[PDB]
């Protein structure tokens, strides 16, 4: 499907077979639906490169394993901090502000994926950054949490697949579909 193939040699394998294992678990095949494949891996790249941006352990990574284990640390850091549970999965848990961390990758406006995931969860004591593949972000009360350097290399590495779509002619076709 070509967008399989690139796919598969665009982003660590590892990171591959993560958006495998998390497409089958909710009933969708990675070889049909490979718009959502390429957006789920760079979702899950962009995710492991936040936490990568912090201290040591100062992050708890809650996107990449099983609903039921991801939920199962959901439920332990609420049950040990005390903060309120909230009513989708995040992405993030920041151990140094003490708040779950939604992170989002858009294809369309910066501006507009806030507001969907705003009006979404309304545990509003979770925080919320969203990256575009423009190089643009947007994050809660203007909190980035993350320093300069960490989200710069986010939006390079975004630009970066976004030129490699277009380059082999996958790019429209993969912005026009969210
Ligand atoms: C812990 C383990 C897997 C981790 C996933 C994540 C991958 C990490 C790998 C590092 C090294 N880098 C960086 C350079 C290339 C490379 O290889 N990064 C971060 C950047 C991209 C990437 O690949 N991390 C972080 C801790 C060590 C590790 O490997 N995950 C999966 C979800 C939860 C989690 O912590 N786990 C945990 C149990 C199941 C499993 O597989
Ligand atoms: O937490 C998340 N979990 C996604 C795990 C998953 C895998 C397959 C199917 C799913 C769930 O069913 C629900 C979603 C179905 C639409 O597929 C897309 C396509 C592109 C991005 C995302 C989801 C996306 N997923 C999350 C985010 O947090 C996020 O911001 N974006
Ligand atoms: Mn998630
Ligand atoms: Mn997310």
């Amino acid at each position: 499907s070509h967008m399989e193939d690139f796919v598969r040699q665009c982003f660590n394998p590892m990171i591959v077979e993560l958006a495998e294992k998390a497409m089958k678990e909710y009933g969708e095949d990675p070889k049909i639906e490979t718009n959502k494949f390429a957006a789920i891996c760079t979702h899950l790249e962009v995710c492991f490169m936040y936490s990568d941006g912090g201290s040591k352990h100062r992050f708890e990574i809650i996107e990449g394993r099983d609903r039921i284990m991801a939920w199962t640390v959901v439920n332990s850091i609420c049950n040990t901090t005390g903060v309120e549970k909230p009513k989708f999965l995040p992405d993030l848990y920041d151990y140094k502000e003490n708040r779950f961390i939604e992170i989002g990758v858009t294809r369309r406006e910066v501006h507009i994926y806030y507001l969907e995931k705003a009006n979404k969860i309304k545990s509003e004591k979770t925080h919320i950054h969203i990256f575009s593949f423009t190089g643009e972000e947007m994050a809660t009360k203007a909190d980035y949490t993350l320093d300069e350097e960490s989200r710069a290399r986010i939006k390079t590495r975004l630009f970066t697949i976004r030129q490699e779509m277009a380059s082999r002619s996958l790019w429209d076709s993969f912005r026009q579909s969210e």
